[PDB]
């Protein structure tokens, strides 16, 4: 398997940990898109992913999957163990749930405030931006932090008594909101201790 | 169960369609959700989906699965044999790649386009709107009709030769499109062609 990304991108940093957690990092090639360059706006890599997102994953036989949901997914299901994306109807409905609110309401907003209000990767990647709407998502990511805060104020992962998915895309979230210096709030204690424990596992700790 | 929900609502549509090609619509309960009033904007639906949107799955023992990709898999999942979100590890992957490039690209941006660049839900329930970047949205999901106009050229379903929550999803976003009169443009012949089809399935012929 072929993994199409940049290391320290915290959209790869979902895959790369379900990677680790899957104990299949040695299965994989990473192959290193020049974010900083607009490989990923470039036509080979479009060709790749018409969504012009990394990471991307190909198969041995051309296959190619994107998107992270999809590639956790698929990683998930190979050894027909399914440990990130749920096993019973109930599991797999709530981790779904779960991860899209963390997509929705704390990664996605960090990522658009990245490159709309801030100078996110540059004038010559950046083409368009709309600083308006990038602040506004600023203070939705915010609000998300304190949805998330409640969340782990009554469970011990994301999704409810077991590491999921769901915890990766909050991880992913609070790793970008570290890198645009968008602070948890100090009132968060259960999202912060949670984090602190995130911090911990083997397949965080490597990525960091 | 439970589905809080609108009649006509685009996404509401999601879940409706997967339930009657799941053949469970009588296993459920709609209830009415009123969008025309800000309902999905009060505190007691938020309470039912911090997120604020339809349709929500309610459980017998209350638990509440929100978000069209995680209800499709849990009531997927229920009778044991996956019709729409895929058996083996390469057709979950494929399947869930199509679903978020159709939610990222098509279904999402023409709702957004509607609840910012138009009236929307109307001054007092669209509080903020953002013209600019609802116009954007509107062109990002022309392209998407494009996108997809070229995946149809070479598979007759979205995901390849079945019939996916993925197909359900591109449905979905041309039922957005048809209500803000955003046109499918005349050369996109195979979107055109696959959405003719898609229209004489029952799941979907009855919910239209």
């Amino acid at each position: 398997m072929i993994i199409y990304d940049t290391p320290a991108g915290p959209y790869p940093a979902r895959v790369r940990i379900a990677l680790a957690e899957k104990n299949m990092l040695s299965s994989v090639q990473f192959v290193r898109i020049n974010l900083w360059k607009g490989e990923h706006k470039k036509p080979e890599f479009l060709a790749k992913n018409y969504s012009g997102t990394v990471p991307v994953l190909e198969l041995d036989d051309g296959t190619l999957i994107a998107e992270c949901t999809a590639i956790t997914e698929y990683i998930d299901a190979l050894d027909g163990t399914p440990t990130l994306t749920g096993k019973t109807p109930l599991e797999k409905g709530v981790i779904h749930m779960m991860n899209k609110r963390a997509e929705l309401e704390l990664l996605d907003p960090v990522s658009v405030y990245f490159h709309h209000a801030t100078p996110g990767l540059g004038p010559e990647v950046e083409l368009y931006q709309n600083k308006e709407w990038g602040l506004r998502q600023r203070d939705k990511a915010l609000h998300g932090m304190h949805y998330f805060d409640t969340v782990l104020r009554e469970r011990p992962y994301v999704a409810g008594d077991s590491f999921s998915m769901a915890d990766i895309t909050v991880i992913a979230g609070l790793i970008f909101a570290a890198i645009v210096k968008l602070q948890v709030p100090e009132e968060c204690e259960a999202l912060r201790a949670w984090y602190k424990r995130m911090q911990q596992r083997p397949s965080v700790k490597k990525l960091l």
